[PDB]
C-alpha cells in the first residue's frame, strides 16, 4: 500500500514523496511542494501569498516547473552553458519547493541547509541538476530543502511605492519558503532552530539580504555566501532606476497605450504574455555591460531599509557565523558574454584599445576619472600591451568589480562587528569543465563539489574529486551543524579585518593565506567610492 | 707664471694652480661676470660686467648670494657642507673656471655646473662641487657660477619692470654667455658645453633646455634627481604675486608694485631672507618660497606643456636619481622623524605625513596617496610606514618627474640615459635608515674621493674614477658608454636603466613605473575634475 516514510502530514495538508537511489544509500526526497498559490494573472508582479490547505495527498514526486525566465543561446548545446538553462518547463506557476532528508526519517531533529540559487535574479531553477541535494543528504546526514523564487520582471520589476507592482517579490517568495521550514521542517526531522542559509552568486545576495533585513533574520540560524554579496555593484537598484526600468519594459511591449498611473500600467502589463516580457527584458538596461541585470532588488526602504552597504556598517552582528569566498578566476566567465574581443573558442588574447573598451563595458555606468583609475590599477606600465596579461587584467576587473570585493568587504566588516567569519578560495578547475582553459577556475563552479555531484557514478569525475567533494560537503556540513567547518588536520582559522586569514581549497590539504585581493579590493571599497562621490 | 694669466673680453685675470693627486690645474675662482646686483638693481636682470683696467685676482672663491642658512642640526657634517662657505653678500654674481695644467692648446670640452638648493640657497664654493679632480681625470674645462637665490633671485611681480621674476635664471644665462664669449681663452670649446646640475640645478638646466635664447649656449645636459617639471620647481604668477606680496607685508612694506619694491629695496638683504619661509600657503616639505615662474617670457608655458609640444631630435641627456630621494626631506617637517632616531612613525603620523609631503592638493587626492602607498596587510607597521613616506615624497618631488622628462624627451627624439645611484658612502653621516639621501651622489661625480684628506676607501675611489669618466665621456660623445656591460639608452616602452654602484653596471626596467603611473599619468586628471 504505502510507505510510512516517504507520508509526511504539513500545515497545508499530507504529502506523498519518493524513495531516492544515491551511491551511499536511500534518501527520502519531496519534490515540487506548493508553498504559494500560483502567482498568475492578477497575482503577477504580487507578493506571494501563502498555499491554502488541500484535503487528499498531494504527490511531491518530482521538480515542478521552472519560474519563467530568459533562456541562454550564446552557445546552444554546449554543456557549459546548457547546465544553467531550465531543464523543466517553464510557468509562472512555479512557487515550489524541495526537501530531502536521510532514509529512514532522523529520530532527533537534524540540522537544515536551504539552498537560494543564483542566475543574476533572471533565471534559475532548484531543479538543475548541479543543485541536486541527494548527496549532501546522504553523505552527511542533514536535512536540505530549497525552493524556487520569482526571477527577471515576474520576481524584481518595481514601480517603487506601487501597490500593484512593489517590487522584491521574488525575495518574498524566498522569505516565505523559509516560513515554511520554519513551520513544517520539523515534520520531515529537521530543527528549526538550526537552519543555515547558503546560495551562490545572486542565491549568495540574497542570503546576504536575508542577514540584513530583520523579518528574515529570525527564520535562519547561519549563513554561507559563495561567489556573492549583497553589497555588490550587480545585486540592488535605487527606486529611480527601477521605476525607469520598469517603464521602458511596458513601453517596449506597449503600455499604456509612458508612465502614469501604476495600477492602470500594471495592469496593461499583466495582459501580456510571459514570453513577450522575457523578450523585452535586456533591453531596459542603460548601457551594454557584463555582470548587469534589469530586474534585480530594489532598496526602497521595506525588504532593505537602508542599501546593504549601510546595513552592513551599521549593524550588529554578535551570535553570527559566516561562511564566505570566492572561485580563483571570478570575472573569467562574464568576459565572453560581451567585452570585445572574447570568446570561448579562441584564447581571447584582446588588444590594448580591446581592453579599454573592456573596462567601460565591465564597469558600466562611471564617470570617466573613474574608468581612469580603473586603468591606472589594473595596467602594468612595464607591460601596457601585452595581450595575454591584458586579459587576465580585465578578468580581474570584473570579478573584483563584481564578486572577490564585495564578498571582502562584507567579510571584514561582519568580523570586526561581532560575527565569526570563515573565507575559502576555491581552486580546482574540475577535469569534466568544458569552458577552455584560459577561463581557470570559472565563476560557479565549485557548486558541483558541494553537493558532491562528483559521487555521481553516470559523471565521469576522478576518484580524487570525488575525496575533494566528501571533504568539502563535510567542511560546509561541520559549519551547518556547529558554525565551525572544523573537524571536531590543517585548522580553518577565522577570517578577521586585520589578519585576514582564509584558506585554499583544492586537491591539495588546507593552505592559510592572507588578504582577499587586498591591495585591489583597497581601490575598490575605499577609494573608488569617494571618488564617484566628488 | 704665464700659464695663470688670461685675458677675457673684460680685461685681465690671475688664476691659481691647485694640486691633485694626479697632477696640478689650473683654476680662476671669483671672475666677475654680473655688475653686482645691488641697491637699485635689486630684482632685476643681470647686468654685463663693465671691462677693467688692472688684473682681477681670481684667486679665491667670492662671496655666496644672500641666503638663508641652515640651523637644523648645527654642527652637524650633514647639514653644514650645504651651508654657506664664504660671506654672504648681494655682491654675488662671479663664476670659476678649472682647466688642465698647463691650460689646454686644443679645445677642450666644457662642463658647467649649476648648483641645486631648493632655488633658495647654495654656492659654487662649496667644497662638494671642486671641479679640480674631474678637470685632472678626464681633461675638460669646469665651470660654475654663482645665481641668486630666495627673493633676491625670484621674487616676482607679474608683468612689473621693477620684479620681473626669474632673474636668478637669467644670472645662469648671462654666465652661459660669458662662457660663449671667453672659455675658448682657457682653452674650452664653446661648441661642446655640457649642462650639468643637480635638484634645483637640474631642474635649472631642464629650464634652458626648454627656452630658447638659452638652447644656443650649449649643447648636452645632465638632470641629475632634478627635473624642471617637479610640483616643486615652478609658480604660477597668481602665487607668485601674493608671495611677493605677502614678503613685503612681513617686513614692513606697503601692499602698486612700483612703490612696494621700491620699499623692498630698502630693506637689507639679512631682513628678506628672516621672512622667506613664511610666505609659504602651508606647512610643508620640498617646497620654497621664491622659484621660476611660468609667465610667458623664459617658460613661454607650464615645463609639463614645453615638453609634451617639443622636438627633443639631436639632443642627448644623462639623468638619473638616487635610491632614496626621499629620506632626507623628511626631518625637515613630517612628523615623528628625526636623524638622530629610527623615526618609526605610527599610522597617524603617516596620514599627517602625506598632507605635509604632497602639500596644497584636495583631500581626495590626499586619500589617493595614502590608498596607493598603503600596504592593505600591513596598514600600521612602523618600517613600512617609514618607507613609504619616504616614496611619497621621493616619488612625487623627484622620481617621477625625472620618469616623465626622460619618457617624453626619448619618445621625441632625444637619446636618454637613466641612472639609480645606489652606493651608501663611507663617509655617509646621515643615519642608515636614510638609505642613498638625496645629494650624495655629488660629491662622487667631482671625484671628491679621490681627495687623500679624505676617508673615502679604495673601492670607492675606483667607483668615483668609473663615474667621472660616465660623465666626461657622455661630455665629449653623448653617450657615458667606453668600448662592459653596456649602458643602453632610456626609451618609453623598455624604460632601461643602470644601477650605478661598486659592482658592474645592471640594466633594470621601470623608474617606479607603477607609482609614477599614477603621479604621472592619474593624479593630474584627478586633481583637474
Ligand atoms: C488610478 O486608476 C485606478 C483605477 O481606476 C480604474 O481603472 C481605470 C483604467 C478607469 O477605468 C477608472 O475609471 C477606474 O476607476 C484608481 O483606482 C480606482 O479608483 C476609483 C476611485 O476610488 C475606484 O472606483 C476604483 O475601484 C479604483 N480601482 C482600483 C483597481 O483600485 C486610482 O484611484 C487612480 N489613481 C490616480 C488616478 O491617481
Ligand atoms: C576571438 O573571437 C572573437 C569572437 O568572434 C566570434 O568567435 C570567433 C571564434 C569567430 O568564429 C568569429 O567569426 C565570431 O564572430 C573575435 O571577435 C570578433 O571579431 C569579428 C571580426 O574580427 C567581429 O565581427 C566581432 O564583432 C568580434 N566579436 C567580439 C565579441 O569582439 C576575435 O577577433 C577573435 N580573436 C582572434 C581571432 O584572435
Ligand atoms: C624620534 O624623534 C622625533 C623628534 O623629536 C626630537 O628628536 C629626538 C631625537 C629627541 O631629542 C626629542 O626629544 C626631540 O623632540 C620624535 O618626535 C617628537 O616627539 C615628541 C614627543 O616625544 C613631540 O613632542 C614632538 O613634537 C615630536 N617631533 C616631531 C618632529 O614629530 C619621535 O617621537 C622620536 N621617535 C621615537 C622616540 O621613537
Ligand atoms: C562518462 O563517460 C561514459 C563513457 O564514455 C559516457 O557514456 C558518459 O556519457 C559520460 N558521462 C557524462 C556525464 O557525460
Ligand atoms: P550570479 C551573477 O547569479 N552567477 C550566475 C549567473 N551563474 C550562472 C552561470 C551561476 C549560477
Ligand atoms: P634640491 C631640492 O635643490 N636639493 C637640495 C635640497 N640639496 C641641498 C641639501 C641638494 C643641494
Amino acid at each position: 500500500r504505502e510507505d510510512a516514510e516517504l507520508l509526511v502530514t504539513v500545515r497545508g495538508g499530507r504529502l506523498r514523496g519518493i524513495r531516492l537511489k544515491t551511491p551511499g544509500g536511500p534518501v527520502s526526497a519531496f519534490l515540487g511542494i506548493p508553498f504559494a498559490e500560483p502567482p498568475m494573472g492578477p497575482r503577477r508582479f504580487l507578493p506571494p501569498e501563502p498555499k491554502q490547505p488541500w484535503s487528499g495527498v498531494v504527490d511531491a514526486t518530482t521538480f515542478q516547473s521552472v519560474c519563467y525566465q530568459y533562456v541562454d543561446t550564446l552557445y546552444p548545446g554546449f554543456e557549459g552553458t546548457e547546465m544553467w538553462n531550465p531543464n523543466r518547463e517553464l510557468s509562472e506557476d512555479c512557487l515550489y519547493l524541495n526537501v530531502w532528508t536521510p532514509y529512514p526519517r532522523p529520530t532527533s531533529p537534524t540540522p537544515v541547509l536551504v539552498w537560494i540559487y543564483g542566475g543574476g535574479f533572471y533565471s534559475g531553477a532548484s531543479s538543475l541538476d548541479v543543485y541536486d541535494g541527494r548527496f549532501l543528504v546522504q553523505a552527511e546526514r542533514t536535512v536540505l530543502v530549497s525552493m524556487n523564487y520569482r526571477v527577471g520582471a515576474f520576481g524584481f520589476l518595481a514601480l517603487p511605492g506601487s501597490r500593484e507592482a512593489p517590487g522584491n517579490v521574488g525575495l518574498l517568495d524566498q522569505r516565505l519558503a523559509l516560513q515554511w521550514v520554519q513551520e513544517n521542517v520539523a515534520a520531515f526531522g529537521g530543527d528549526p532552530t538550526s537552519v543555515t542559509l547558503f546560495g551562490e552568486s545572486a542565491g549568495a545576495a540574497s542570503v546576504g539580504m536575508h542577514l540584513l533585513s530583520p523579518p528574515s533574520r529570525g527564520l535562519f540560524h547561519r549563513a554561507v555566501l559563495q561567489s556573492g554579496a549583497p553589497n555588490g555593484p550587480w545585486a540592488t537598484v535605487g527606486m529611480g532606476e527601477a521605476r525607469r526600468r520598469a517603464t521602458q519594459l511596458a513601453h517596449l511591449v506597449g503600455c499604456p497605450p509612458t508612465g502614469g498611473n501604476d495600477t492602470e500600467l500594471v495592469a496593461c502589463l499583466r495582459t501580456r504574455p510571459a514570453q513577450v516580457l522575457v523578450n523585452h527584458e535586456w533591453h531596459v538596461l542603460p548601457q551594454e555591460s557584463v555582470f548587469r541585470f534589469s530586474f534585480v532588488p530594489v532598496v526602497d526602504g521595506d525588504f532593505l531599509s537602508d542599501t546593504p552597504e549601510a546595513l552592513i556598517n551599521a549593524g550588529d552582528f554578535h551570535g553570527l557565523q559566516v561562511l564566505v569566498g570566492v572561485v580563483k578566476d571570478e570575472g573569467s566567465y562574464f568576459l565572453v558574454y560581451g567585452a570585445p574581443g572574447f570568446s570561448k573558442d579562441n584564447e581571447s588574447l584582446i588588444s590594448r584599445a580591446e581592453f579599454l573598451a573592456g573596462v567601460r563595458v565591465g564597469v558600466p555606468q562611471v564617470s570617466d576619472l573613474a574608468a581612469e583609475a580603473v586603468v591606472l590599477h589594473y595596467t602594468d606600465w612595464l607591460h601596457p600591451e601585452d595581450p595575454a596579461r591584458l586579459r587576465e587584467a580585465l578578468s580581474d576587473v570584473v570579478g573584483d568589480h563584481n564578486v572577490v570585493c564585495p564578498v571582502a568587504q562584507l567579510a571584514g566588516r561582519l568580523a570586526a562587528q561581532g560575527a565569526r567569519v570563515y573565507a575559502y578560495v576555491f581552486e580546482h578547475r574540475a577535469s569534466t569543465l568544458s569552458w577552455p582553459l584560459w577561463m581557470g577556475v570559472p565563476h560557479g563552479y565549485e557548486i558541483e563539489f558541494i553537493f558532491g555531484i562528483p559521487l555521481d557514478p553516470s559523471r565521469n569525475y576522478t576518484a580524487e574529486e570525488k575525496i575533494f567533494a566528501q571533504r568539502l560537503m563535510r567542511y560546509w556540513a561541520n559549519f551547518a551543524r556547529t558554525g565551525d567547518p572544523n573537524e571536531p588536520a590543517p585548522q580553518w582559522p577565522p577570517y578577521t579585518a586585520g589578519a585576514q586569514q582564509y584558506v585554499s581549497l583544492d586537491l591539495r590539504p588546507l593552505e592559510v593565506r592572507r588578504g582577499l585581493r587586498a591591495q585591489a579590493c583597497a581601490f575598490w571599497n575605499r577609494f573608488l567610492p569617494k571618488l564617484l562621490s566628488a
